[PDB]
């Protein structure tokens, strides 16, 4: 009788029981769309890492910003490729699908390294260092924050987020992959147009769990047990 | 829409939904802040809690609530820790100050000026660039914020312990107005505080006067729009509206426009 | 730590924990006007019985109606007196407070007796005769329901409820006093300017539990049993 | 609304509010609605369910499936009994033929003709009157629904048990259209269903065919507007809309329109 949560956190991440590619692909071009214009905003802002999920946000936001300015109303999209230093082709290929209207390239090496430095000289220890590299992975994420909240604030504008429900459970301002699973991003971005680039938890079961999609008792219960976890 | 709400009924209502309460006692507002901040520590599982302390008014005070906050964890036994931090832009009195006012178990002392400035001219490396000098502050004004919030998370991850934040709901009300953020803390024991209240809670808390007035840069610039015209709000007509105060008409229509524009983003989807 | 439920049962029931006649009142004016005029609708119907909560309710669709003519959209509010036969001066008390459009009366007796008596013929049985008498007080009080729906149906217009969170808890179309406990009822009468006319549950202790009303342990535990029991 | 979703997307998803699902087997929505008619029952110490055969499918499937439901309580030990009603308006082969079908534990026949004729009487002379043949007619119709609703609550009361309805998802879209209301009963267990579906379960039940044709009079008027142009809907046009199936874009748009402006007014509050 535990089915009851399975089907309760489907609905509070918003989850929905069937997917049309198409359909939702419209939906979310329009709620960005909506979004910054009924804000008066005149950008939106997202890093493009080369993963699919931020490959997807991105042309989403390309699209909605394009729809804006066929309507008279004007925005732009910013691209932001953020490399921890020279570390990176698969961003560029990313970035040759989400045709952004511009894109920015910022380092954040040097920030993240001077914020590690600091806390060094500051006194803060680590009883190992996988600790501080640990630590050093947590800035560099948060370092690609604020690059990208600068830009927004700059250009009076808004940072797109690239949170969904496989991620929520699994793992900004404007959020349009909302309520999907990995597999769902997946087939949004090959529908835009996309070429075909834990403790043991995989996003197939998590898609599975959040999905309906009948699947195995036990594996359902391992899936709940890290999603309480947490 | 036949429906023409009061002024009155619609700050009556915002308050709820803030959780700015009728009444206000401090001397019990601060001990069940307290144990709230305790109580969530071990429900969780964390040893620790983490705060800069700017030398102003709402981290000596959600600063002095933590420390009280470990000191009586440890009496129910449960072992814990606060580690309050200084977190200067180079090279403050205002800060020592409250920072001697709080009495943390443990001060860091973590300079974010070359974080900062690194990022600052990466940014203008990479294009946001040839800006005069109040774009450059105003800019360099969310970057220093979010660094010191940064300093905090990688000692709360360090200690399994998380991130004391300031924020309360007066607070909320000049977000809608500045749209300053900085990412946001774990635990806020100041939430549904006005900024009066969060003095008086202060107080409450043994604060004197000179330490209650102190207004560090690293506060002032909080209050300030993204870019550099703008509406001037001020806390005080902030509180006022939340309280439900006698005010002025115009400031608390001013107040529900900027209010009800927010309403409808967080709407949407 | 039941207290959990308690707050969650107010909230499902839309208690706000502060309350204010006039802004209420204005609230729900507003309601009841936008609902009828959003819907195309002509008329809308409520018997009135004397008591406290039809009094309310009623009064407030009259002064929803009269706010949207003097909109410029027409509309009218008819109040109904069903009586059971020759029982009536508590309705007429209510009657001259509600001051409506109009206000039919219409006998409920012959329906209802002639509904029990076709069950009998029928071949409809009861153990007791206080069951039948059970039996009948629900067909009285549908027969009331039928009458206030066809003058709503042939009169393009619905039907006011007069359900409320107390009510839900103890105990139409269109319901203007949702969210309401009991004594709230009465003081919004108050101000709209009215006179001053459960195995032991009363109504305090029902608007103390929905209400926050700090209150006796047990007192709130027993509200919380006879709840869950329904 | 810088989103314009697709009628197809439309469709889909009113479909998934109204439970209409995307494949139907009938043998074992058959299976899966007895045993959900049955748990209910126990679940809430009920011993009895009621319901009103009319002659018509809806009536004939959700009635059929009520008396395998308690049959099948039955062997779970658990004890419990159906009673269908002939609910005559004075003086029908239709309701004959399907009780037969359905085969109940008890029948009750209850003439609704005196308590209806009475009702619209009263209303007259309580000064709904002057009406002519049609707006009698319609009044008429609503009366004889709601108080066939009452027979039926009626025994429900007096025997413990919850009155059987025959909703669904099809019917709920015609609503969209008349506005008849019955006033609910207290279980569904021909929700989601489409009016095909509905046909196709009751064959699965064994229906033969003409008594899968079979509309008295009794349904006939439940599908009529409020007072006597309305567009003219049919439930295969409705069925067709909710299923997905390719049909007229008029059609479709138009059923949107009607979907829309209730799922208004469901809002207001």
């Amino acid at each position: 009788d535990q089915a009851a949560r399975r089907r309760a956190i489907a609905a509070e991440l918003h989850v929905s029981p069937t997917f049309d590619a198409r359909d939702e692909a419209e939906r979310r071009i329009g709620f960005v769309a909506d979004y910054l214009r009924t804000a008066g905003l005149r950008a939106c802002v997202l890093g493009i890492s080369g993963g699919i999920d931020s490959s997807t946000a991105g042309r989403l936001a390309q699209l909605a910003v394009e729809r804006l300015r066929a309507s008279g109303y004007d925005a732009r999209f910013v691209a932001m490729r953020l490399p921890y230093g020279a570390q990176e082709a698969d961003a560029r290929r990313a970035l040759a699908f989400v045709r952004a209207d511009e894109t920015l390239t910022v380092d954040v090496k040097p920030a993240a390294d001077a914020m590690l430095a600091a806390l060094a000289a500051g006194g803060l220890a680590y009883l190992d260092h996988a600790q501080q590299d640990f630590v050093l992975g947590n800035i560099k994420a948060r370092e690609r924050m604020i690059a990208q909240y600068a830009v927004a604030g700059a250009r009076n504008g808004v940072v797109i987020g690239t949170d969904h429900a496989a991620e929520s459970v699994m793992g900004a301002d404007v959020l349009p992959l909302a309520g999907l699973t990995k597999r769902r991003v997946r087939a949004l971005a090959r529908m835009l147009g996309a070429d075909e680039p834990a403790y043991g938890i995989t996003y197939e079961q998590i898609d599975d769990f959040l999905e309906g999609k009948p699947m195995d008792d036990a594996v359902a219960e391992t899936v709940l047990r890290f999603y309480d976890a947490t």
